[PDB]
């Protein structure tokens, strides 16, 4: 019997049109009027941020801030504009005003509180964490919000999930996790859990077979919980 939905943030909750628009607007501010056309800059912190990111899938805990701090004083070194020592909180103001959730968000999140536990599991710090919640206005549609800050290890590492687990009282058949990344249809299988993979585009076929069901729309998850059930 599933008893609790646990959904992967901020990658199944942000869209990926406004996660562009508004990391596009934080290099232009972090630019100004250098000459370097922003997009560019922001292509080569992708490529920077998700070598790291992969780098420390499943081992310790470090701080993000740490770690893109070193990416963009890595940029700044090699491109010649000036570091930004206020790269973090132009990141938190543009994430407020250009944060943008996917359209069904807010209504799965409602359809399953109080009928099952609503929880999120993520890679960010916890800080980070509520200030993305808060700034989309969806911190208090959440039973458990889990970390790997307060686990101590990143996504696929078993122990983020089974700290959401017992935050939630639940065992991980009693489970299903919502999941962006072909991190997710892993830690969680390995707990247990059922794993639902959130592909809206259909771009990740080749990594299907890793989840136990995979969805386009959050608004199937209510539909699977119900017919596990």
């Amino acid at each position: 019997m599933i008893r609790a939905v646990f959904f992967d943030s901020p990658g199944t909750l942000n869209s990926v049109e406004g996660h562009a628009k508004m990391h596009l607007k934080i290099m232009e501010e972090v630019l100004g009027d250098y000459p370097l056309n922003p997009k560019t800059l922001l292509d080569e912190y992708n490529k920077l941020t998700r070598e790291a990111f992969s780098n420390y899938a499943g081992k310790p805990y470090r701080g993000l801030r740490d770690i893109l701090e070193e990416v963009m004083r890595k940029l700044a070194e090699k491109y010649g504009f000036k570091y930004p020592e206020n790269f973090w909180e132009i990141s938190l103001r543009m994430s407020q005003r250009y944060g943008e959730l996917y359209p069904e968000v807010v209504e799965v999140l409602k359809s399953l509180k109080g009928k099952y536990h609503v929880g999120m599991i993520t890679d960010s710090g916890t800080e980070q964490a509520m200030a993305f919640l808060d700034a989309l206005g969806i911190k208090d549609l959440f039973d458990s919000i889990t970390t790997s800050e307060e686990a101590g290890f990143f996504k696929p590492h078993p122990r983020i999930f089974e700290l959401a687990l017992k935050k939630a009282g639940v065992k991980g058949e009693e489970a299903v996790y919502v999941g962006d990344n072909p991190k997710d249809a892993g830690g969680s299988k390995n707990l247990g859990m059922t794993s639902i993979l959130l592909d809206r585009k259909g771009e990740k076929r080749e990594f299907w077979d890793k989840a136990d069901f995979i969805v386009s729309d959050l608004r199937e998850v209510i539909k699977i919980v119900d017919e596990l059930n």
